[PDB]
């Protein structure tokens, strides 16, 4: 029986075998007051204290979403949908701790992505335990506000001050500050983690001065603030939660009473309306995300990164070899997952109408233009595969190199990788390649367990992932120093150098999508 | 190895076994194939030429170095055989060039820049494409050994081209 | 120290810790121990590091040593608490006399029970630790004998002995690989043969006697110090190694063995100061000198004897890699000790 005393209570976590050893998991202990009530749309408020044992022995209930009911059967997307029951009642972290207890462990926590619509850190691609045992590293997890109930914004009223699902976090990190050394683990070394809307959050603790002491270091996957899809304009904040309001019947002109009867509809009222608060959604809208709050966010972000106001520290940041390709099937005409969605001219740029509603023709065309120029044979996967390098260099690949150079600018070494190897288990078609979040299960080791059917080559890679976080997480530096392996170079605004991740050949390379990035970063933007 | 190392001792022949199968690490069966072809091929052909284009360099020249990695689509030889020895020869004089003779259009493409890579080495002393929006040729120097791929695809600058091997070949095996 | 020193008119912020073979393995791992971090100053490194292959025992071997113990003992159990209870029983001398078996085959430089990667004291692989700047940071002395090997080569190896010259054949040569490299590959050994044998040329019938103890030498203490100090360098800190080739007058084992581990020790205690002792007077001056080397590097962290016209002692840094020759005669600087020999058992060696 493994009981922890926390500041709030004491706690009860269960034994592990992992690997002919054992792990010791607290699932789902408390740290906020659930957001009910009144407390809807605020800012979390403190936990209250318990006396007797607080059970940390299951996952928690996930917070309200939309569920992905696109493939409904399919594995591909539903692995994704949240395992546990909504609900407001939400705020809620998990805590992996090797065993035997270790002394002054680095602590990892991870934050989802979801595109902050969507997510849950019960997931099992972000299961804790293979990194706790293989590592001896405490991984810690929570779940935060998302939607309307978690980015509502209003700004300067506190009662829908936005960002509420970033102060989720801020207040679980804070907890991991107060509470972990009881865990057997060292506050002063925190790293975070997250991919996608996940990493966009880690990169924002970088430039809240409020997160400055909740942690060390950071490890940013396929995300960052400055994509595109990160932050919500004010104007658009405004337009959005006025566009509920209407939806709702909460349309009021004191704007208190507006967040006082949206404090009365049934979750599921407000859900089935966040899809249309805009006019033209696209496959990676975020109706309700961060915005500059004056609080959190003191500043446009754009403005901070480029000014280096930011915690100076290491940064490990990279991204995927097809991060585009997933979001065509859901809502690209001639896309599917069950053929090789060989699309035409037409197709394609119907397919950029869908992906940039709000662009001119001639920003459409300047699209088409700088992708249409083929090396040279005439493939009929042409046009397929430049929609999904539209994509995800605009989405992904451009801002996380961007945010990398930005950030190295100012004196503080960074690594960046780029995630080559498409996982033998995908459920999802070849053509759509190494996509958006498989690299995830690698860097949990998921191909540590030889039962799940990985190949032999994806347990060596995932060994080798694991040991380079790692290695970052505790040192700052993601190298593997005992089996022969590529030495990993910093990121320099120069040379710009970057370290390959794959099964075969690991190799050193520079200035990744140089071409496409200098037309998304530079001319693009004016558009 | 007795075959192609006929006067080398059985140490000399247990330490290049020992460095080229150490695998990556899954028992594809192709394994030991493949082995021996890069041992000949590094030993024979690519560590001497890296060797010669670093002491070469050294005296203060300009070189210029390349990794030619298009197969032909008219090899006759098997695939596994791969990218073999003689078949850039085709493309540096501009075979592909005939529309007649069943290359593909992309080979087209390559033959066409790496003849005037060529002439314009011959001509300048600078192997650049510079009307193509084309990769530029860096110049390889001992130190960061920069050189560049010969592909359909996508032409890329690389350093340190068989780094472990030709340590192997240049350093301890000349003891042997 | 850090508690009481002060009482007896002692500056708890100004201690040198100083240690020889596993007390200079220990030293290493000090500054590699962040409970360590603040009770000391800085570091001095004779014949040792944690990175020597003897230094450090990995876990699998430890617990297999543990268990091997307990069963020779009759301490075996299921619980492994039990086990150590039962331990606690035995009688000092069984758990002594048990403690050569744990292992099948040992060497002349066995570690049976040695540090280990425990989580408390040593937090990860040391040689982790090392590569990516893990340590206190603060300047170091390391140095280590002429002739390192030889007296290991007494305690096991065959056509070996005090009381001869101790000219050994090729065959003796290759059984002597045997017994100091156990589990290493035929081909392993056989890559050591390579190194050490390519004479420069005549045929010295001590060839291979002296190769062996070059190979016990270098392998377990010079190659290992070396790099420890490369290492610990790259990160910014001072650092100076010297090369002690001075054999004491009174060194009771015969000429062959040469200049032996652990015969610098007693030049650094100031023994041959002592006029009675009968050490020469060279010998007084040589560890009169070390003698303040020694002193001047803890008090200021410079090892220079600056009155005496001494020879400067130049930092070492990963590049140049500067090292002082100890000696009664010339006092000289030299550079990448053992080079040749170095590379064969840093780079190579540990892939076999
Ligand atoms: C901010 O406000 C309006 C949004 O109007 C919205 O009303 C919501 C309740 C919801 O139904 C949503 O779909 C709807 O768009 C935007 O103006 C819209 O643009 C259309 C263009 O056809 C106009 O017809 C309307 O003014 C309005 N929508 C409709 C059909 O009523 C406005 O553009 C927006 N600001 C933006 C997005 O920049
Ligand atoms: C690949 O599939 C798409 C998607 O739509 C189809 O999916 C098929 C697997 C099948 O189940 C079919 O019933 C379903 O409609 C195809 O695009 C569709 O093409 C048809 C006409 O051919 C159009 O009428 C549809 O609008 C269009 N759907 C979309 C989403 O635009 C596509 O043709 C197919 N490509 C192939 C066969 O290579
Ligand atoms: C870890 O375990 C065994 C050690 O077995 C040991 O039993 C001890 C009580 C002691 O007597 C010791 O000498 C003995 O070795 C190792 O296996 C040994 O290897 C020999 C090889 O001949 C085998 O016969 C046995 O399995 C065993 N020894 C004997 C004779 O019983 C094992 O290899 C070791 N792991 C290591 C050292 O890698
Ligand atoms: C140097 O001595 C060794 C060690 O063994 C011998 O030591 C001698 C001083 C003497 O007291 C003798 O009784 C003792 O055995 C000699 O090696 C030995 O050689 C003999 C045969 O010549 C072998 O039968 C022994 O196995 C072997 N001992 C060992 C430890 O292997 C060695 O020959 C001698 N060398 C000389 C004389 O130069
Ligand atoms: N893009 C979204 O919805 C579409 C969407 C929904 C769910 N997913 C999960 C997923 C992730 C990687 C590969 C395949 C599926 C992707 C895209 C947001 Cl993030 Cl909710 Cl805005
Ligand atoms: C906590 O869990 C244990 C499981 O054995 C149980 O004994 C205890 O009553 C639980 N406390 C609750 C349910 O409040
Ligand atoms: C853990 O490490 C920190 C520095 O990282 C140290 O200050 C602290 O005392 C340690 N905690 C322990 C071992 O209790
Ligand atoms: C808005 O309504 C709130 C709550 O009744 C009230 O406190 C405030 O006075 C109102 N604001 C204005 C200026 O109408
Ligand atoms: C290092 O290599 C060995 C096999 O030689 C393997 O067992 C181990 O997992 C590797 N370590 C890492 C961190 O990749
Ligand atoms: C340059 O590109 C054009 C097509 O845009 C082509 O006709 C020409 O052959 C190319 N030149 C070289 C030398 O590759
Ligand atoms: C081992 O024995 C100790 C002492 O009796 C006891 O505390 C412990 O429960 C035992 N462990 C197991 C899991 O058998
Ligand atoms: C310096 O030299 C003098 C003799 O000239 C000697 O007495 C003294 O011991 C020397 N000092 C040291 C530290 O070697
Ligand atoms: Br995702
Ligand atoms: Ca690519
Ligand atoms: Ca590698
Ligand atoms: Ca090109
Ligand atoms: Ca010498
Ligand atoms: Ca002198
Ligand atoms: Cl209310
Ligand atoms: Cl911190
Ligand atoms: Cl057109
Ligand atoms: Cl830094
Ligand atoms: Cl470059
Ligand atoms: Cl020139
Ligand atoms: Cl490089
Ligand atoms: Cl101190
Ligand atoms: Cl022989
Ligand atoms: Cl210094
Ligand atoms: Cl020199
Ligand atoms: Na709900
Ligand atoms: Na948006
Ligand atoms: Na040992
Ligand atoms: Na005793």
């Amino acid at each position: 029986d493994i009981i922890i005393a926390t500041k709030n209570g004491k706690v009860r976590g269960m034994q592990l075998t992992v690997f002919g050893g054992t792990v010791t998991a607290f699932l789902g202990i408390p740290y906020a007051q659930p957001p009910l009530g009144r407390l809807r749309f605020k800012k979390p408020q403190s936990l209250t204290k318990w006396s007797d044992i607080w059970n940390a022995t299951k996952y928690a209930n996930s917070c309200c979403q939309n569920i992905d009911q696109s493939f409904p059967g399919f594995h591909g997307s539903e692995m994704w949908n949240p395992n546990t029951d909504l609900s407001e009642d939400c705020l809620y972290l998990n805590v992996w701790i090797p065993a035997p207890k270790p002394k002054n462990a680095t602590v990892l926590i991870w934050i989802y992505g979801g595109g902050f619509q969507t997510g849950t850190s019960s997931l099992h691609v972000y299961d804790g335990k293979f990194l706790a045992r293989v590592e001896r590293v405490i991984v810690v997890s929570m779940n935060y506000r998302v939607g309307a109930l978690g980015f509502l914004a209003l700004p300067g009223n506190p009662e829908a001050p936005g960002n509420m699902g970033l102060f989720d976090q801020q207040l679980a990190l804070q907890w991991v500050q107060k509470n972990i050394a009881a865990f057997g683990g060292n506050p002063k070394s925190v790293t975070l983690f997250g991919e996608s809307a996940g990493a966009a959050s880690v990169s924002l603790h970088l430039l809240s001065p409020g997160s400055h002491s909740l942690f060390t270091r950071a490890i940013l996957q396929s995300g960052s603030f400055n994509a595109p899809w990160a932050v919500t304009s004010l104007y658009e904040a405004r337009n959005r939660t006025l566009n509920l309001a209407k939806l709702t019947g909460c349309s009021r002109e004191n704007e208190t009473e507006i967040i006082k009867c949206l404090r009365n509809k049934d979750p599921q009222e407000i859900l089935l309306n966040e899809a249309f608060v805009v006019p033209y959604g696209t496959p990676l809208s975020v109706n309700f995300g961060p915005t500059v709050d004056g609080d959190f966010l003191t500043d446009m972000p754009d403005i901070l990164l480029e000014l280096g106001q930011f915690k100076k520290t290491q940064i490990l940041v990279g991204v995927n070899k097809d991060e585009g390709t997933a979001f065509l099937v859901y809502g690209a005409p001639g896309f599917s997952k069950d053929n090789n969605s060989i699309i035409t001219r037409k197709e394609f740029q119907e397919g950029l109408k869908i992906f940039f509603p709000g662009v001119s023709e001639f920003g459409k065309e300047s699209i088409l233009f700088h992708y249409t120029d083929w090396v040279d044979d005439q493939r009929p996967e042409q046009y397929r595969e430049a929609l999904g390098d539209v994509v995800g260099d605009y989405n992904f690949i451009c801002p996380a190199l961007e945010f990398t150079k930005k950030f190295s600018e100012w004196g503080n070494n960074a690594f960046f990788y780029y995630f080559e190897h498409r996982s033998s288990k995908l459920p999802w078609p070849e053509w759509m390649g190494v996509m958006h979040g498989y690299e995830i299960e690698f860097v949990f080791g998921l191909p540590l367990e030889r039962r799940d059917q990985y190949t032999k080559a994806e347990e060596i890679l995932s060994r080798s992932i694991v040991k380079r976080w790692a290695n970052f997480a505790k040192y700052g530096n993601p190298q593997e120093t005992q089996n022969n392996s590529t030495s990993w170079p910093v990121f320099k605004s120069t040379e710009q150098k970057y370290l390959t991740l794959n099964t075969e050949s690991t190799r050193i390379m520079t200035k990744l999508r140089a071409q496409q990035c200098r037309f998304w970063t530079s001319f693009f933007p004016k558009v």
